[PDB]
């Protein structure tokens, strides 16, 4: 049997190697909330929250999650549970706050499973084709390349198809295309594109092009909740869904979501978002459940220093993962007398 006796909040905030610049936000650092739950035997387990400092991506933030988890602990502390299933029952009331729920579930999961060491396929992401990017692709030989849609897309695919290795091609249009892009979208269909992520901000635009004359469509930004994903699938021609575990409420909600989405005729790709090494491990762990290889980010892609080192090290086309062990000296108390600044 187990009982949760203590809860501590920490913060980690490393700078992005390359400043993040998107229409929705500018990020210099990845502020992140971490929780630590200690059981009645003094065993500590950590959870990584995927919420951001502000609501540019979602309504849940680091602050809102902290408050939710803090209250949750007050209501569940000292309660005994003997199984993972029983543990999950305590968070059933947090389904309205998926980011908070997912953070707690990440910790609970570790209390009942022996974490394996494993690898996942390496999928490269290119926002363009600089020499640095091209040389990286040639040296690493990814089995999948996700190219960002830009005015140079066709001129860049021409270069990629001359690489000496075969790969699946995915295009990410970032909800940026318009009616003037129809012709190129149809031409892209002849380039063996596995799927194109979010061609239009207004998904209804899909009804304006002949079905089957453009690449398979995937939801990413629009894959907000299982219910909403199903609603979009039933209304528009969607074939692929990029699922982020935290948006579903956590690790335990992934399989059921995948089964449901498959019953609706959609394929699933597990993905992450600016994660540190702890959450990255679990996103990678779930990757195998998908119909296509997961969208797992390599170690060191965003941050020079991580809270969990060697989490997703690229080796001969695959990302290697080890059971995640948080380096506590990297974490800082979230608030209180022990939260210091210099
Ligand atoms: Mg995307």
């Amino acid at each position: 049997s187990l009982k949760l006796t203590a809860l501590h909040f920490y913060k980690y905030s490393e700078p992005f190697k390359s400043q993040i610049v998107t229409p929705k936000v500018t990020l210099t650092h990845r502020d992140c909330l971490f929780i630590e739950l200690i059981d009645d035997k003094g065993n500590a387990y950590f959870g990584e929250c995927n919420a951001f400092q502000t609501d540019w991506y979602d309504h849940e933030t680091i602050a809102s999650v902290k408050h939710v988890i803090e209250q949750w602990f007050e209501d569940n502390r000292n309660k005994s549970f003997e199984t993972y299933e029983a543990a999950l029952k305590l968070v059933d009331s947090l389904e309205n706050t998926p980011a908070a729920r997912a953070t707690i579930v990440m910790a609970l999961y570790q209390m009942f499973h022996v974490l394996p060491s494993f690898s996942v396929a390496y999928g490269a992401t290119a926002s363009g084709l600089s020499n640095k990017q091209l040389e990286s692709l040639k040296a690493t030989k990814p089995t999948r390349i996700k190219l960002k849609w830009t005015p140079q897309i066709m001129h860049q695919i021409r270069v990629l198809r001359e690489l000496d290795f075969h790969f699946q091609l995915v295009i990410d249009a970032n909800e940026s295309l318009d009616r003037q892009d129809f012709t190129q979208l149809q031409l892209l269909a002849r380039e063996q594109v596995l799927y194109i992520e979010e061609p239009f901000k207004d998904i209804s635009m899909l009804d304006e092009v002949a079905d089957g004359t453009i690449p398979p469509i995937a939801l990413d930004e629009k894959a907000t909740s299982l219910l909403d994903i199903i609603n979009l699938i039933e209304l528009y021609n969607v074939k692929v869904v990029v699922l982020k575990p935290f948006r579903l409420g956590g690790i335990d909600k992934v399989q059921t979501a995948i089964d449901t989405l498959k019953s609706h005729g959609a394929k699933v790709v597990i993905g992450g978002m600016y994660e540190y090494g702890l959450s990255r491990y679990f996103t990678a762990m779930l990757a195998r459940k998908g119909d296509y290889p997961g969208d797992v980010t390599p170690a060191g892609y965003y941050f020079e220093q991580d809270v969990v080192a060697h989490s997703g090290i690229l080796k001969e086309g695959r990302l290697e993962f080890r059971p995640p062990l948080v380096d506590i000296t990297q974490l800082q108390p979230y608030e209180g007398h022990h939260h210091h600044h210099h």
